[PDB]
């Protein structure tokens, strides 16, 4: 059983879509923010919520799912890319940074519907060039759609990235996903042996670090104490293995199994000052200012894309009953 429903959100138009096992909300016009995910089992919200939508419009990137392309920082908002210098807005005004991308608060078009025995499906678009205010930062024709499938006990959320226009561009793609994550009985858990190594204005120095509580990390472990913005490097690459970060609820009895493809090749992990109620497991497909650092792509994880070309990377939420 399944079904896709237009709703109001908020204030704002909306499509609820799920079947017997989840049941997702996405805000086309707010990001395209998946902004409710309800395991309908144990009848659990998954993801912060905001109260109002002056909330959600304050703080964009701390509800629900927020696109982040590119993601984090660029530093002064200035990079190079075959030899053509770009300047972003400097959003981030105490560190000097361009922070989180253009997407994550306009309006996102929805271009797909449907519905089998075999996945709920909803797909949204937007085409960076019908925003005038982003061409003059980035001024390439890059279209991004996503796909959104619920499936059993699995929303997978995909990322097709395409370049419509006569030039080559650099890019990449992060989620701000704010899981919901009380810090006295949940754990967290993550594919990472290493991480970035930051600078005071939160950009990587270039330098790999051990995680000292790795084993913890691979266990699952109690966050409290803990204040994290750190950047973490995927350990499948050199490992093999899985890509993911995992919630455990011990009170509910639900583990969140949230999966990204080898695009990404990094996960930044946030919780503020650990009091907030919140968690945000990031994948990204490029680490912080990775368009700065003197590195590898393999590493770095900076992708482009040449004329008519276009990428799909995949991310995939899994709900499981303990």
């Amino acid at each position: 059983a399944n079904f896709i429903e237009k709703i109001t959100y908020l204030g704002t138009p909306a499509i609820k879509a799920g079947n017997e096992h989840l049941e997702m909300i996405v805000v086309p016009e707010w990001g395209s923010n998946v902004i409710s995910l309800v395991d309908k089992t144990t009848n659990v919200q998954l993801l912060r919520e905001p109260e109002t939508a002056e909330s959600f419009h304050d703080t964009p990137t701390l509800y629900g799912i927020p696109i982040l392309f590119p993601p984090n920082r660029i530093s002064d908002g200035t990079f190079s890319f075959r030899g053509r210098t770009y300047h972003f807005d400097i959003n981030e005004k105490d560190k000097h940074n361009h922070l989180h991308g253009f997407l994550y608060h306009e309006k996102w078009n929805v271009v797909t519907t449907k519905q089998t025995d075999e996945g709920v499906i909803v797909e949204t678009e937007i085409d960076l060039s019908e925003l005038p205010h982003v061409q003059k930062q980035f001024p390439h024709h890059a279209v991004v759609r996503m796909t959104y499938t619920i499936k059993e006990n699995t929303l997978f959320k995909h990322a097709t990235v395409m370049n419509k226009g006569k030039e080559a561009f650099p890019w990449g793609i992060g989620y701000h996903t704010t899981f919901i994550f009380p810090a006295e009985s949940s754990l967290f858990s993550l594919t990472a042996d290493q991480q970035w190594e930051l600078d005071e204005r939160l950009l990587p120095t270039g330098k790999l670090m051990d995680v000292p509580y790795k084993e913890a990390l691979h266990e699952g472990m109690d966050l409290r104490h803990k204040q994290l913005d750190d950047v973490f490097l995927s350990s499948y690459q050199k490992r093999g293995g899985e890509n993911q970060a995992v919630i455990y609820h011990q009170h509910a009895h639900i583990s969140i199994i949230y999966k990204a493809d080898e695009q990404f090749k990094h996960w930044v992990v946030y919780n503020a000052d650990g009091k907030q109620g919140y968690l945000c497991p990031e994948p990204y497909t490029w680490v912080t200012n990775a368009v700065n650092l003197d590195l590898p792509s393999s590493l770095t994880g900076l992708q482009v894309l040449e004329p008519g070309e276009e990428t799909t990377a995949k991310s995939s939420i899994t709900i499981e009953l303990n």
